[PDB]
């Protein structure tokens, strides 16, 4: 997160750290959405690779022994089947990864609450961008989880020639945009969290940023649109 402040540690126990295995160590590659006690919702890219994953849970500082962290390998992973890795402008960058063990609940870790199906944000409603991503284009990742007010850029103005043009498709939400404030590289998969009705739910999965730079005026950090997927979602769970 570009232009971001440091998270308290209790506002958004949904959010996860998605790990790789690095010879003797783990390195945080990607942000995701606990949903279920054994399932998160990440970005399909986050997964192309071969790699051996983890879940991190209730945590705030990535090199810093928080007391709060559980630690829990991938057991399964389900990719959207129409997501492609050379077309991410197509969309369909989602993912869902079934944990080895089940998750305690508690003040740190909750489950992601999602917006109903169908679901789309008027122009300009307020978000928040969480996770440990890059904090200036071409930077290093945060310590302690950030976070950023993204608001939305609906469709019409996204897909405009000056934004994104046809790189953005209605399966997606933007947000940002401003120059200052955005996603940046290991962000992606991680939520946006807007304000409806008094009350955080996960809109977004971080799926792209400009080639230009992370925080780039009116590239707007672009995300997979959650309410488009939601029987999706189900279905992958309920046969998993
Ligand atoms: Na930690």
């Amino acid at each position: 997160v570009v232009g971001g402040t440091e998270a308290q540690r209790n506002s958004w126990p949904s959010q996860i750290s998605l790990q790789y295995r690095s010879g003797s160590s783990w390195a945080h590659t990607c942000g995701g959405t606990l949903i279920r006690q054994n399932w998160v919702m990440t970005a399909a890219h986050c997964v192309d690779r071969e790699l051996t994953f983890r879940v991190v849970v209730g945590e705030h500082n990535l090199n810093q022994n928080n007391g709060t962290e559980q630690y829990v390998g991938v057991q399964k992973i389900v990719v959207h089947p129409y997501w492609n890795t050379d077309d991410v402008a197509a969309g369909y960058d989602i993912a869902l990864l079934r944990l080895a063990q089940s998750v305690t609940l508690n003040s740190y870790v909750q489950l992601g609450v999602l917006p109903r199906a169908g679901t789309i944000l008027a122009n300009n409603s307020p978000c928040y961008i969480t996770g440990w991503g890059l904090t200036r284009t071409n930077g290093q990742l945060a310590q302690t989880l950030q976070q950023a007010y993204l608001p939305t850029v609906d469709y019409a103005i996204c897909s405009s020639s000056s934004y994104w043009g046809s790189t953005v498709k209605n399966s997606m939400v933007c947000a940002g945009g401003d120059g200052v404030r955005s996603g940046c590289q290991g962000d992606s998969g991680g939520p946006l969290h807007c304000l409806v009705n008094g009350q955080y739910a996960v809109h977004g999965v971080t799926s792209f940023v400009s080639r230009l730079g992370c925080n780039v005026t009116r590239k707007p950090t672009v995300f997979t649109r959650v309410s488009a997927y939601i029987s999706w979602i189900n279905n992958v769970i309920a046969s998993n």
